[PDB]
């Protein structure tokens, strides 16, 4: 199908113009989708892509230079639209692909006619004046349990990041996941993540967005939807769902699907 394509899984189902893009997260794959892409299959072509670096990928192909900031992923996210012949799609960016996606449509504004983010973050450390979520010490306690025990902090980590029933099938698809890493692209890569700062190109942003997130979130307080918000150049909305977690679409679909598909199939 072609070297980008193999090496991300793309996955194309359907045909036609209208046409929804979705990324996923640290951590998961495009089987985050799973609940979502039955409900979008009848009415656009749907394109699945993986993130180089996830489990599902060759790490052979995990280039630390290309990934050091977001900026790499997004010259994938391009590459895979044009490799595709997609003049313009939705995206649907899921945590860090929401920031992954904002960064392509700076370069690239044409092929965005909306962004729609679910679990987005511009920038998890806190500040002063600034409320992300994180102190940079649990960071490093977070990074020094990854480099210690990949496994163990796979266990711990996956029921805080999905929440609701620790013993869930959601907890379990993302404890797998998650040790489908290499470990040492999941150290690097969440660090690449956890640093990340995209608030100051927030007012350069022109593709309208939709907000989405749940109200109890691990990495993102419902601020930070309000910061998205306010900050964004582009027009926006903001949507914060009554679930629990920060992969909703996997772990609360029944709540958090309407609500995807409303701001996907709805413009502002």
């Amino acid at each position: 199908m072609g070297v980008v394509e193999e090496a991300h899984n793309v996955k194309v189902i359907g045909s036609g113009e209208a046409t929804i893009v979705l990324g996923h997260g640290f951590g998961t794959d495009q089987s985050v989708w799973k609940h979502l892409v039955p409900h979008l299959v009848d009415d656009y072509r749907v394109v699945l892509y993986d993130n180089m670096g996830a489990g599902t990928t060759n790490p052979d192909y995990f280039d630390f230079d290309r990934y050091s900031n977001l900026e790499g992923y997004s010259f994938d996210l391009i590459a895979i639209l044009e490799d595709l012949k997609i003049e313009s799609c939705i995206f649907v960016g899921h945590s860090v692909s929401a920031m992954i996606g904002v960064l392509a449509s700076l370069n690239r504004p044409d092929l965005f006619s909306k962004i729609v983010m679910i679990s987005a973050s511009p920038r998890y450390v806190n500040d002063v004046d600034y409320q992300g979520g994180f102190e940079q010490e649990d960071l490093n306690q977070l990074f020094e349990a990854i480099r210690s025990n990949y496994k163990a902090w796979c266990l711990g980590f996956a029921p805080l990041a999905v929440g609701g029933d620790m013993d869930s099938i959601a907890v379990q698809e993302f404890s797998r996941t998650l040790f489908n890493m290499r470990p040492d692209i999941a150290l690097s890569v969440g660090q690449t993540i956890f640093q990340s700062d995209m608030r100051q190109i927030l007012p350069f942003v022109t593709v309208p967005c939709h907000i989405l997130q749940s109200v109890k979130d691990l990495a993102v307080p419902v601020v930070v939807s309000e910061y998205l918000h306010a900050n964004l150049g582009c027009e926006s909305v903001v949507e914060v769902i009554p679930s629990d977690g920060h992969l909703p679409q996997l772990s609360s679909p029944d709540s958090v699907i309407p609500v995807i598909l409303r701001h996907i199939r709805n413009d502002i």
